[PDB]
């Protein structure tokens, strides 16, 4: 009749899961658990409501729908883009989370990893192949949780001050899921007193915002920020700019038939089909850029009482352990989405005039003086027009500005203000990687190793890549268990030292053993983090 | 001895025979080329020397123009070699001619030397400017003049006739006119005159390049460690008026006519004693009275003039020493001394920057600290010493010279560039200063051939090389010897220059190209 391992009772009612086959053995998965009431109709743009209790058994046996989002059509049928696109139907009914647990269920409380996906706050889903938790859970005996959260207008359109579209509800979705983990993870054998958040890109930025928001900060203990930071220039927006964007979107879909009473405007927005909002959301940006990020978290005093930059500087982070890192070529991926002269299908050897144009697109919304400063810093004046060099330099501009330097600034301030910080640069280019060689190790391509995807037999990774994947999973689980990625009791293994504002040490992650190195693009980031904001005042 | 008797338009001269290790040389030292600029003539353009009867005694150097005397390290060779070595006088407008013995009987190419000293000091009589070795070795005629410095040469009340400014530059021009009219009497060829100069002397040369009435007085130019577009080399009309006015107040003077008349009653030495504290801020530089851009001598700023010029038909030799900034740091950069290693702290570095780069905004200063900090070693004392040296040298010498070279080459000129990288075995400054500002000059003039001095045999050969490059350039506009690794022209693209040291010429690219992008391309956009 029934199998007890696959049955669990959470506060809301009963659930039935599936037994998953992994190369190392069985795992229990409960996929598609509802944690909020569906944010439908009148509940569009509103904070999430906790899921009301149910009778009978909910089947948590497959991933639920993807939240409504734009679908990338740049390179149709190309694996490099398609691997990030929705693999379930789009629905506004998307507030479900997923729990993976060992088979049989742990008998003593087990550390929990909670994954928050990225996608620029306009896309992403917990159901992507590359976020499959079955391999981590099996290899390291942790519980893994991932949630869906609203993106785009649905998650971050804000008319600040109003009750009908207060903004940041996508982050509130993440918080509700975190509250759910507190109240329920024990039922799966998980330890609500050992919860580690981790996420990549917009997911990392979200992790960081939970760090800086007191009502979230109580729901977890440790944090991992992969290739993103809450102080990233794309990651937040001001109350005014948020309103301008909300309002422009409304206008574009015929709402108020501009501005006016917020209640009327939002009610008119609620009558539009989801797909219509999605279709117009690319229009609301002030400048042509490679960062299609129309709606993102808003600094409005509520979720964030001040800018993330400010909150970081003012904060006491004693008793916090954090793991942070970046891939070797953060910038390259983004360049084929707009920068003149770039394509995945040629060498993208750009001209100097193409380089100058690329700087404005890769660093949108800075003054001409600031742009000049960028061009000066990144030009090699002994070779000002070498196409190969200009390509590399532009990739560095985009990467440094949007990822590496926000991450370095976060790491430095946290370390100096009480946190134990560990830092990495991921340098392995997958044998399976379908992007061209000149892109190096692009944004996003460490995730599949962290989740242990190369252990999937149907995939064609090398045996060394399997070993490497197992190393990374070990570091992450070590960090989740102890706050330290280092092998507890292993001495002949090279040691990963803490990152500090002075020595600035980090390790390289590739097939070779750990190599300790200094500075996260230190010269470059002094420009973005120390000088450029002073040029902003005067 | 008839070789020592010469008649110039003004009258008759008696010179002196000098010895060198290579043979004799004829020298005519202390020739008057202007009426003495004294009493009512203080601050005025030079008047041509009125003819004389009898024979001028031209066997010894004449007086040094009034100037501050450096007392930072009394008795120290490294500083005393630049101080006056004759008595001070406002009666100082004399020039000197060295020529082969016996005097050439066919037109010989002429080198004309303009000394540096921040426009506040210097003299043609310093040992290190001794023309005898160049003249014997390379058979040129060599001329050097004294020109008025400090307030006496560059105090300006723009618009006034009583003190129009730039008269020290006019002293230089008048001497160049003198050379046109009289150098043939010594065997010199007035159709082959090369100007060379170091530091403010180099800025002077460049200024003559950019001023049409001077441009007809010479044919080729050498600019050593200085350039007319240097941030210290000129002053705007308004700021010149302010500094003049402040000097007047400091010496107790109260209408331009009235002000200048009162200044003219003050002993020269009194003006000198107060010239230092008219500057708008503390600085390692003592540069109160400098050439003023007033539309007359310079119709525009040297920067503007350089950008707008057609320089086809010009050949220029330019260069710098390896460590331009180090020398200046011991004159007021906190934590610096010639007598210790000058290992400064970061706070001292930050302070030093405001002193090495005066009168720029905080934002500008921050940018300087950004560019020159190694953010992996932000506090290493040795690295900080080196970087502050870099800052001062880049800003004041290397990047103005680089900009001048690039623009001239891109606008028709043929440019040759060098970096001078030999530290003299006899150098009396500490080792951490490397090759400091001014210490190529003694090699160019062949001072190492003086047997009474203690240079090595390698060093004498080196000097001979440098004398040959320089005279080659004066004769043909090309320093190269026959095919020897060749010295290529400097171009805005390839940016090639050669290293001058004991080794053969090594060709390299870029005169601190990354650093000078900061000073020459970015920083101007900021101040807008
Ligand atoms: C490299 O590619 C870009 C992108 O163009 C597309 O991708 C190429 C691989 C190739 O398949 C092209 O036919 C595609 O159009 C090129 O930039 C484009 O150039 C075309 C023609 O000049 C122009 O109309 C587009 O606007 C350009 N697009 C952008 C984003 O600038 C680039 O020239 C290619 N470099 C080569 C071929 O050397
Ligand atoms: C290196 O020397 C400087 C200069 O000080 C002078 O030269 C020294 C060799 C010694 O003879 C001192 O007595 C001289 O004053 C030092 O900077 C000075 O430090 C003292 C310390 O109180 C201070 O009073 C002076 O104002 C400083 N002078 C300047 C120009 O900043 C420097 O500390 C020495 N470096 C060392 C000792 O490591
Ligand atoms: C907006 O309109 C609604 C519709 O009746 C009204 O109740 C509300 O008071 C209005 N909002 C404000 C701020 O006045």
């Amino acid at each position: 009749r029934e199998d007890a391992e696959l049955l669990v009772t959470v506060r809301g009612g009963r659930l039935r899961g599936i037994r998953l086959k992994t190369p190392g053995g069985p795992v229990s998965a409960f996929l598609g658990i509802p944690f909020a009431e569906p944010p439908m109709g009148p509940r569009r743009f509103l904070p999430p409501e906790p899921k009301q209790p149910w009778s009978g058994v909910v089947d948590a046996t497959t991933f639920q729908s993807v939240c409504y989002q734009y679908v990338d059509t740049l390179y149709p049928g190309f694996e490099g883009t398609e691997m990030w696109n929705p693999n379930r139907e789009l629905s506004e009914d998307c507030l479900y989370l997923n729990v993976w647990t060992p088979y049989p269920r742990p008998t003593s409380p087990t550390p929990v990893l909670v994954w928050i996906y990225g996608g620029g706050f306009y896309s992403g889903a917990s159901s992507l192949d590359v976020y499959d938790g079955r391999f981590l859970v099996q290899a390291e005996r942790t519980v893994l949780v991932s949630m869906n959260y609203r993106v785009g207008a649905f998650g971050f359109l804000a008319l600040p001050g109003s009750r009908e579209a207060p903004g940041n509800v996508g982050l509130l979705d993440q918080r509700l899921a975190l509250q759910w983990v507190q109240e329920n993870v024990a039922a799966f054998g998980g330890d609500p007193t050992s919860v580690t958040l981790f996420g990549e890109s917009a997911g990392a930025a979200s992790v960081g915002m939970h760090l800086l928001s007191p009502p979230s900060r109580g729901l977890f203990h440790r944090a991992v920020l992969q290739s993103g930071a809450p102080n990233g220039p794309w990651a937040t927006v001001g109350m005014g700019e948020a309103r301008r964007r909300a309002t422009q979107l409304a206008h574009l879909v015929g709402c108020p038939p501009t501005g006016g009473n917020d209640t009327e405007l939002v009610a008119c927005l609620r009558t539009r089909p989801a797909q219509v909002l999605v279709n117009h959301e690319w229009h609301v940006l002030p400048q042509e850029s490679v960062f299609r990020f129309s709606f993102v978290p808003v600094v409005d005093g509520d979720f964030l009482s001040d800018t993330p930059e400010a909150l970081i500087n003012a904060g006491d982070f004693h008793g916090l352990q954090v793991l942070v890192g970046v891939v070797k070529d953060e910038g390259s991926y983004f360049l084929v989405y707009g920068a003149p002269g770039f394509s995945k299908d040629n060498e993208s050897l750009i001209s100097r005039a193409e380089f100058l144009a690329g700087v404005r697109v890769g660093v949108p919304q800075v003054s001409d003086l600031a742009a000049e400063a960028v061009v000066l810093h990144y030009t090699d004046w002994l070779h000002p027009e070498d196409p190969a060099r200009l390509r590399e330099a532009l990739s560095d501009v985009v990467g440094d500005h949007n990822v590496v330097c926000p991450v370095a600034q976060l790491a430095g301030r946290l370390a100096a203000q009480g946190a134990r910080v560990y830092a990495y640069v991921f340098e392995h280019r997958a044998s399976t990687l379908s992007w061209p060689l000149w892109m190096g190790v692009p944004h996003g391509y460490e995730i599949e190793f962290i989740f242990g995807i190369p252990l999937d037999p149907s995939r064609n990774y090398t045996a060394e890549e399997k070993i490497f994947a197992q190393r990374l999973m070990r570091y992450w689980a070590n960090f989740a268990r102890t706050g330290d990625p280092n092998e507890p009791r292993d001495p002949k293994a090279p040691q990963w030292p803490p990152y500090t504002a002075g020595a600035q040490q980090y390790v390289s992650l590739d097939l070779r053993p750990l190599e300790v190195r200094r500075g996260l693009r230190a010269q470059a980031c002094a420009f973005w983090n120390r000088f450029l904001p002073k040029l902003l005042s005067a």
